[PDB]
């Protein structure tokens, strides 16, 4: 049993295989938004998208993901919670088979129907692979999908996933502006946390913004087309690829905004 989100080797298994998945500071987390604290101390989050490069998208078994070139300073998040410089790897989505779960983390215990998670490594670390290994080695964004109105920069996305099925596929995805699908407003909240699949490193600052984005049902329902398999294997709609809210425990959400 590779891990998944099924019955037989979804999120509450992991642990056999990775043991933090019981941790002190594991993701993602229900936000209760009257007991996050403003932080009139935090900085606006600087996100430096302009110069971002775009190579690839890939189904990997979990979810589909975007892949920047991380090899230069390109597109950078900084301030907000962090210090120092942290580096655009990729972008991905975590949904649900209906618009009324998919998301991660949750707000006052409201799933929205999708996030979308930007990945960013500490160059401090010089790598990813080392970066995992620290506790404030990755920066990761996380916004919320609500349907309704289209996005229109997530379109161009949507558009390719009928080229990258199952398990393993890629294409190339060359020219795509992240700065597409940000909402208007960076206020955030943000609090010490994990990847939130395997290996469930302990690595991440967590930046959850307050302001969902929306996208339209035609663009969810090509999410929920792709597939967890490989060609070839029995479908299984990639769907509900989301881990449910972990214990806060000695944890402090905290907001940068009244
Ligand atoms: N849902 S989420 O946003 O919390 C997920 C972020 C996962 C980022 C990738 C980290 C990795 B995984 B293990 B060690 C590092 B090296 B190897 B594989 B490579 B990938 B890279
Ligand atoms: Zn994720």
């Amino acid at each position: 049993h590779h891990w998944g989100y099924g019955k037989h080797n979804g999120p509450e298994h992991w642990h056999k295989d990775f043991p933090i998945a019981k941790g002190e500071r594991q993701s993602p987390v229900d936000i209760d938004t009257h007991t996050a604290k403003y932080d009139p101390s935090l900085k606006p989050l600087s996100v430096s998208y302009d110069q971002a490069t775009s190579l690839r998208i890939l189904n990997n078994g979990h979810s589909f993901q975007v892949t920047f070139d991380d090899s230069q300073d390109k597109a950078v998040l900084k301030g907000g919670p962090l210090d120092g410089t942290y580096r655009l790897l990729q972008f991905h989505f975590h949904w649900g088979s209906l618009d009324g779960q998919g998301s991660e983390h949750t707000v006052d215990k409201k799933k929205y129907a999708a996030e979308l998670h930007l990945v960013h490594w500490n160059t401090k670390y010089g790598d990813v692979g080392k970066a995992v290994q620290q506790p404030d080695g990755l920066a990761v964004l996380g916004i919320f999908l609500k349907v309704g109105s289209a996005k229109p920069g997530l379109q161009k996305v949507v558009d390719v996933l009928d080229s990258i099925k199952t398990e393993g596929k890629s294409a190339d995805f060359t020219n795509f502006d992240p700065r597409g699908l940000l909402p208007e407003s960076l206020d955030y909240w943000t609090y010490p946390g994990s990847l939130t699949t395997p290996p469930l490193a302990e690595c991440v600052t967590w930046i959850v913004l307050k302001e969902p984005i929306s996208v339209s049902s035609e663009q969810v329902l090509k999410f929920r087309k792709l597939n967890f398999n490989g060609e070839g294997e029995p479908e299984e709609l990639m769907v509900d690829n989301w881990r449910p809210a972990q214990p806060l425990k000695n944890r402090q959400i905290k907001a940068s905004f009244k």
